[PDB]
């Protein structure tokens, strides 16, 4: 024949290529073959006609399979001793892929008449669908899947075993028959099969609430169109502001419901169907409910048959997505769980048989200045890996809050699913099972030691010890902080570089809670440099918890006990602790604060950008995780005038309390939102500029930005920037996240560092 040894290789092996290539090739009638060597083989020879040896290879890079990226193409000229009468698939490692989303070609097969799935929420090829989140155990099989519990019909096996359908091997594939069915319920009571999918929406729309059973962790819903019922739902949750997620229909409804970012889109409609966050449109269109203080918006688009269908009726098109849970446990799986938890919370149910195994909350992502970075590793990223520049089979628990414990080896760490706050002892005993199920699907004995935070006192850590105790196996610790500084330098993978961490409470080496400053992650001898002059703040938990708490701290080293009275003056936040607890008296604990009594020190920037917050007419008591931080953003946004600030830096300390000082002797004359706009990039400046100046005096090429505070945009958007007079940096990105979630990969590469040896035995301790 006349073909062409097109040789391929990147991403074919692991993932369905094989299944494509063979389908591609016989809709072109172009008869050929598929070899196979290994991590490293997969040519094509398509020898037949002109006018579909173009349209294969042109097929190829726009129809590949999802999980996959074309990398290389050598259209090679060799011509077969045999023509080619069938093509032949030749063959002689298996990875867990993750749950994707509906792929677009499913979607009109149930969106449309002509198919057997008509409307069939379950529906799914081998190109997307549920994996992870009911995939039992390698070998990846329907016999060995949740989907066992479940027969595949006569009809299905005929295309789960031709070759040339889609649904070939499809392991989670089914049908109206023998596929999962959905139900209604109401607090229990309920209907048969499917009556319910259709009503169940008639009723989000008509204002009530009911749980959703997705694919990984069900979920409430309710229509975030009703600001009535929006507000009862943050009642019976009892969640005051926490941003909540929306649901529109097709991306044309997110546009006039907010703003579309170019490449943004495309972030959006991945097969990963993030939950992403783009600012809402100045004239308000949805109720001011769905998320208080905050120019951003959770948007959601559908992302499994149920949704998309589910979307169909209820008219209205923005639904609202949030883990069915009270605040503080982890999503519902068990349908048994979801009437002994929701009873009161929901208003009805749709769950299905087909039981979702691994938990999997939904993924959120931010995009900022400089790039565009995620904060919640899950939903469809796990368990997909990292590489990290050292092989180690470890475990490594990582922060106590926003957690994701992760496990590496032969050089690439895994992130678990969004193990949320490993508070509650209900979470705790989650985790266990996490790491017990990617264990599964990895090696026993790990060969080595494990990893956590700094703090003798993390739910966390907590287990690092047992566990340590047990298959005895070494232990180690790092900084919390030195831990998202290296989560970017093993994403980015690169060599020692100096960072500014920006955490809100990280367990800093010596009983300081540290949350500013910036470090040199010198491969050798690492060691602390920059930092902020240490704020008293009573109540190292309550501070964070109640601002004012905070804010006091911080005036009284540029106030006296007294003049800290006058100042607070400037405004009236005393009626604030009064609404949860006591005020006068609370303001009275300033002599615990004068006196030095009972003090924590700490160095956070989240809790100097929160009293600023406080200093303001922007918000008071913290009602969960960085409130004040996000809220003082968003406010901040509405200023333009820039003023002009400056945050001093001498020697290796911020007087950032000066900044206050001069904060205040503005607002007699500038206007309020132009002082958190400008003290953002105030701080944020002179925050950099010092990482900027130890690299000189150090001989470092670039720094990078991490941590809880930092996806504040205006920061990270100056910082970065200031970096322009230097060397290119970079800050952790989809990847990996900045935020505390993303610590156990910073973790890994830290600590997995220190057995290599590379790293002293207490450079990481002290
Ligand atoms: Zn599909
Ligand atoms: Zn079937
Ligand atoms: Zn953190």
């Amino acid at each position: 024949m006349k073909a062409y040894h097109i040789h391929v290789q990147g991403i074919v092996q692991a993932v369905g290529f094989r299944p494509f290539v063979y389908r591609i090739a016989h809709e072109h009638n172009l008869r050929g073959y598929v070899k196979n060597l290994g991590d490293a083989g997969v040519e094509i020879v398509v020898e037949g006609r002109e006018e579909d040896i173009e349209a294969f290879i042109e097929d190829l890079y726009k129809k590949k399979p999802p999980l996959a990226r074309i990398d290389r193409i050598e259209k090679k000229e060799i011509p077969p001793q045999g023509f080619d009468r069938f093509y032949i698939e030749k063959s002689s490692d298996s990875i867990i892929p993750p749950d994707i989303a509906i792929c677009d070609d499913c979607l009109r097969e149930l969106f449309d008449p002509t198919n057997k799935r008509y409307m069939y929420p379950f529906i799914v090829c081998t190109n997307c669908g549920p994996r992870f989140t009911i995939i039992e155990d390698l070998p990846y099989d329907r016999e060995n899947t949740t989907m066992k519990e479940f027969p595949m019909c006569d009809f299905c096996r005929s295309e789960y075993e031709d070759p040339l359908n889609r649904r070939y091997h499809a392991e989670p594939t089914a049908c109206p028959v023998c596929g999962p069915s959905y139900r209604l319920y109401t607090s229990d009571g309920q209907e048969i099969y499917g009556d319910p999918l259709r009503k169940a929406a008639e009723l989000i729309d008509k204002g009530y609430i009911v749980a959703i059973k997705g694919i990984g962790g069900i979920h409430l819903a309710c229509d975030a169109a009703n600001e009535e019922v929006v507000a009862e739902l943050r009642r019976r949750t009892f969640r005051p502001q926490k941003p909540f997620a929306i649901m529109a229909k097709d991306i044309e409804t997110v546009k006039s419901f907010a703003y579309v970012s170019p490449e943004e889109e495309e972030e959006l409609t991945s097969y990963r169907r993030p939950i992403i966050t783009l600012r809402k449109k100045e004239p308000f269109p949805l109720p001011e409910n769905l998320a208080p203080g905050l120019h951003t918006i959770g948007v959601m688009l559908p992302y499994a048959g149920t949704h998309y269908i589910l979307f169909h009726w209820s008219k209205t098109p923005v639904y609202v997505m949030t883990s069915a849970n009270y605040p503080g446990m982890p999503m519902v799986k068990d349908n048994e769980r979801a009437f002994e938890e929701l009873k009161d919370v929901a208003d009805y149910f749709l769950l299905h048989n087909r039981k979702i195994l691994n938990r999997a909350d939904d993924s959120v992502i931010r995009f900022v200045d400089g790039k565009r970075a995620v904060i919640r590793r899950s939903r469809g990223f796990v368990p997909l890996p990292i590489e990290i520049p050292f092989e180690y089979n470890g475990l490594a628990v990582g922060a106590e809050l926003m957690n994701a414990f992760g496990v590496a080896k032969n050089g690439k760490v895994y992130p678990s699913q969004y193990i949320g706050n490993t508070g509650k002892v209900e979470v705790l005993e989650f985790m266990r099972e996490a790491i017990a199920h990617f264990r599964k699907i990895l090696r026993v004995k790990n060969l080595d030691l494990i990893i956590a935070d700094l703090h003798p006192a993390y739910n966390t850590t907590k287990l690092a010890m047992e566990m340590a105790n047990e298959l005895d196996v070494e232990l180690l610790q790092v900084q919390h902080h030195y831990a998202h500084i290296a989560s970017v330098m093993a994403e980015k993978n690169l060599d020692s570089v100096i960072g500014i961490a920006l955490d809100g409470v990280g367990y800093g080496t010596d009983g300081n809670t540290w949350g500013g400053e910036v470090l040199y992650l010198g491969y050798e001898d690492v060691e602390r440099l920059a930092h902020i002059d240490y704020y008293p703040l009573p109540g190292g938990d309550l501070a964070s918890y109640y601002p004012l708490r905070a804010l006091m701290g911080i005036l009284s080293k540029v106030y006296s006990i007294d003049e800290l009275e006058g100042v607070i003056n400037r405004c009236c936040p005393k009626a604030v602790e009064s609404l949860k607890y006591g005020k006068v008296e609370f303001n009275v604990v300033l002599n615990q604060l004068a006196k030095g009594i009972n003090t924590a020190y700490a160095s956070s920037t989240g809790r100097v950008l929160d009293a600023i917050a406080v200093l303001l007419n922007v918000a008071y008591r913290r009602h969960y995780e960085g409130e004040p931080a996000m809220k003082l953003e968003s406010f901040a946004f509405k200023g333009k005038n820039d003023l002009k600030f400056e945050v001093p830096v001498e020697g290796e300390l911020i007087r950032v309390e000066e900044l206050f000082q001069s904060i205040l002797e503005a607002i007699e004359g500038a206007s309020p939102a132009d002082i958190a706009y400008s003290a953002h990039l105030a701080l944020a400046r002179a925050f950099a500029h010092t990482a900027v100046e130890r690299a000189r005096e150090f001989g470092v090429k670039n720094v990078a930005l991490s941590g809880g505070v930092a996806y504040n945009e205006l920061i990270t958007k100056m910082i970065r920037k200031v970096v322009e007079a230097n060397g290119l940096n970079f800050h952790v990105t989809t990847e990996v996240p900045r935020g505390d979630n993303g610590v156990n990969v910073g973790q890994a590469f830290l600590g997995g560092l220190y057995l290599e040896g590379y790293l002293t035995k207490e450079d990481l301790m002290l």
